[PDB]
C-alpha cells in the first residue's frame, strides 16, 4: 500500500539511484503510495554526529512506521554498503523494518563485489528485523548503459529488476 | 502446500532438530504436506568427496523441486553453519531454491554467535536463489529444554518459533 | 615505528574510544609516533557527501601513508561498523593499508553481536588490502566500569587488551 | 619452522591444491617442514558425524599443535569455503590456531565469489583463534592453466601467490 524507496550513494548524479528510479517508476503506474528519500534530505552534521532530535530523521521515521515495504539501493564501497547509508540506518529504531517486505538493489564496479548485498547490506536490513528480505539486484557499472539522464540498462539488468519487482509487489499482500 | 525440513545436525537427536520436529507439528496441524530430512538419509562418502551421483541426492532433489517453501535447522559450528550440512549445500543445483520461501533456524552454545544465522547461513541460501529468506530463530541451547523425548522451549523462544511460523505459512499463498 | 589510531565513534565521549585511549597509553611509553585521528577532525559535509579534495582526508590520508599500523576502533550499530567510520574509510585510496599491520577494537551492547567484527569490520579493512589483520578485541558495554574519567576495564577485557598489544607491538617489526 | 599446509577441495587433483602444491615447493626452498593433509586422510563418517575420536584427527590436531603457520586452501561453493573443509574445522579444539599465522587461498568459477574469503572463510579461521590472517589470495578458474600435472599459472596470480608466500615466510619470525 505504501512503500519507503530509499537512495543510499552520497553522490549524484547515481547509478545506484538509476536502479530505484525504474522501480519508482514501476510503482507509480500501480497506484501506491511511494515515499522517496535520499541522503540529501538529512543534514551531514545529524548523521555524522549520531543526532536522534534530527527533524528530517523524524518524518522519515515515521513515514517508514506506516510503510508496507522498503526499497533500498547502495553503491558498493569498500566491499560493503556505502558509509553515508549506514548513518541514516544506524538512526532508525531497533525494530525499525519489524513487519516489513525489504528488497535491496545495488551497483558496484567489479562482478568481483557481487557478494557485498548478500554478506554487508543484508544481515544490517536484518538486525532492523526485516521481516522478509528478497533476492535483490546487483549490477556491475557496465550493465548502465546510461542514467545521467533516462536510466537505459542491458536487457538483463532489466529483467531481472522487473522479476523482482513482480516478487516484491506480490508479497506486499 | 509442500513443505521440506532439512536438519543440519551431525548427531541426533539435536537442540537444532528439535525446532524442525516443532516446526513439523505445527504445520501438520495446518494440512501442509511436510517432508524431513536429514543428513543420515545420506552416505557421508557421498556428501565428503561431492558425488553427484547419489540416489539419495536424486530423491532429495525432486523432493526439494516440488517443494514450496524450505525450513532448515543448523548447529553453530566455528562462527557458522555446520559443515556437514554444507557438504550437502553444496551439492545442490545452482537455482535450487528458486521461487521458495526459506526460514532458517538455529542453535548455539553461546549468545556470542547469533551473527551466524545472517552473516553464513543466509548468503548461502541466498547463493541457491531463495526468494525470500525470512528473519529466522536463533536460540542458544540455554533456551532448549529438551530435546531427547519432547521438545520443550523456555516461553520466549517457543514465542519467537511460533511468529516466524505463522510468517513462513502465511508466505506459502 | 609510526602508528595510526582511529577513534570511529560518533559521540564523546565513547565506550569504544576508551579501548583506543589505554592502547595510546601503552604505545606512548614504548617511543612509537602515535598518530590519533578521529571523526570530529573532519567536516561532516565532506564525508556524507563523498569529498575527496577534503583538507583534513589529505593530511590523514598522507599520514596512514606512512604508518606502520592502524589500530582502529568501532561501536557495533545494526551489527556491523558505525556508519560514520565507514564514510571515511570510503574515501581512503584503494590499497591505502597495503603492507601494514591492522589491529581492531570494538565494544557493543550485547553479547550476541562479538561476531560484528569478524563479519562485517575485517572485510572492509581487507578491501583496503591491509597486510595483515590481528585477531582483535570485542568488549560488551558490561566490561568497561568507567570511561568518562579514566578508562577502567574488569581484569579479562585489559588482559585481552594487553595480549593484543603484545602481538600488534611485534607484528611492527 | 613447521607449516601445516590442508586441501579443502573434496576432489584430487583440484585447483586450489595446485595452489598449495605450488606454496609447498616454494617453502620447501626455505628448509620449512612441511606438512600436508586432505580430506582424504579422514573417513568421511568420521568428518560427517562429528566424530572426535577419529585416530587420523587425533594425528592432525598434534601435528597442528607443533605448526607455526597454516597455510589452507578450498574451493568456492554457494558463496562460501567447501562444507567439505568445514567438516574438518568443526572438529578442530576450540583454540586450535592460537599463536599461529595463517594464510587462506582460494578458488572459484567466476570472480563474483571473491568476497567468499573475507567474509566466509575468515571469520572461521578467526574462531579458531589464528593469531593473524594475511590478506590471501583468491584466483578464479581462470587463473589456473593447469592443476593435474604440474601447476602452472597465469602472471598476475603466480606474482600474488609469491607475494603472499613472501608475507607468510617473513611472519614466521
Ligand atoms: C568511494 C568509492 C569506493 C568504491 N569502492 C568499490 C569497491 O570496493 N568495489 C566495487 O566493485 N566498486 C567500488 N566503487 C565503484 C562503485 O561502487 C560503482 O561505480 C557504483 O556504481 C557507484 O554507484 P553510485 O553512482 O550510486 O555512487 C567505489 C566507488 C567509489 C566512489
Ligand atoms: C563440534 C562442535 C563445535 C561447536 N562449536 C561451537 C561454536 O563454535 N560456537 C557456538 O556457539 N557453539 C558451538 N558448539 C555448541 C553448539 O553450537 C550447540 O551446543 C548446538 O546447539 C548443538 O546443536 P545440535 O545438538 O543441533 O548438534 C559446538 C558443538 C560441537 C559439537
Ligand atoms: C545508534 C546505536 C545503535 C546500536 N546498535 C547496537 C547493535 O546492533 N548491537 C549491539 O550490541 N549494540 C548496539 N548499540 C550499543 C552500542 O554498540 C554500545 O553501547 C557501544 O559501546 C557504544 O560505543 P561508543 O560509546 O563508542 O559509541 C547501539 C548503540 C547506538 C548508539
Ligand atoms: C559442487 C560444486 C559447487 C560449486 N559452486 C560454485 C559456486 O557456488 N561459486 C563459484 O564461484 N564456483 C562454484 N563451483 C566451481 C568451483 O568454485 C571452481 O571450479 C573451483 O575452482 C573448483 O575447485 P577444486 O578443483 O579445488 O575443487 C562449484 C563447483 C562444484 C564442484
Amino acid at each position: 500500500m505504501r512503500v519507503i524507496t530509499l537512495a543510499g550513494s552520497p553522490r549524484f548524479p547515481s547509478r545506484s539511484s538509476s536502479l530505484l528510479e525504474y522501480a519508482r517508476e514501476k510503482l507509480n503506474g500501480l497506484d501506491v503510495e511511494v515515499y522517496h528519500w535520499n541522503l540529501q534530505n538529512f543534514a551531514p552534521e545529524d548523521l555524522l554526529y549520531a543526532r536522534f532530535d534530527s527533524p528530517a530523521l523524524k518524518t522519515f521515521t515515521e513515514q517508514l512506521q506506516q510503510a508496507d515495504g522498503l526499497i533500498v539501493a547502495t553503491p558498493v564501497y569498500k566491499a560493503a554498503y556505502s558509509g553515508a547509508l549506514k548513518t541514516l540506518l544506524d538512526l532508525l529504531p531497533e525494530r525499525a523494518l519489524q513487519g516489513k517486505v525489504v528488497l535491496p538493489l545495488a551497483t558496484g564496479g567489479t562482478v568481483a563485489h557481487l557478494l557485498a548485498v548478500d554478506y554487508a547490506l543484508k544481515p544490517v536490513l536484518s538486525a532492523l528485523k526485516a521481516q522478509e528480505i528478497l533476492h535483490g539486484v546487483f549490477a556491475d557499472d557496465s550493465q548502465v548503459i546510461d542514467y545521467h539522464h533516462r536510466p537505459q540498462f542491458t536487457p538483463n539488468l532489466q529483467t531481472r529488476l522487473d522479476t523482482a519487482l513482480e516478487t516484491f509487489w506480490q508479497a506486499l499482500h
